[PDB]
């Protein structure tokens, strides 16, 4: 059974490489810390979600103009 194996939490390496806008966003949760180099996953309203890092710029506006979710 070769399904997907392997995945401790999430930690996502990747990020993306383009600024989307808040006006269809919700909100953005931290990462766990028992990655290599974990930043922030979004979740849009109804789109996707989004590895970002806050040292970038656009996501560091979202960051302030959105609060969090985590639960």
């Amino acid at each position: 059974l070769g399904a997907s194996w392997h995945r401790p939490d999430k930690c996502c390496l990747g990020y993306q490489k383009r600024p989307l806008p808040q006006v269809l966003l919700s909100s953005w949760y931290p990462t766990s810390q028992l990655c290599s180099k974990p930043g922030v996953i979004f979740l849009t309203k109804r789109g996707r979600q989004v590895c970002a890092d806050k040292s970038k710029d656009w996501v560091k506006k979202l960051m302030q103009q959105l609060p969090v979710t985590a639960r």
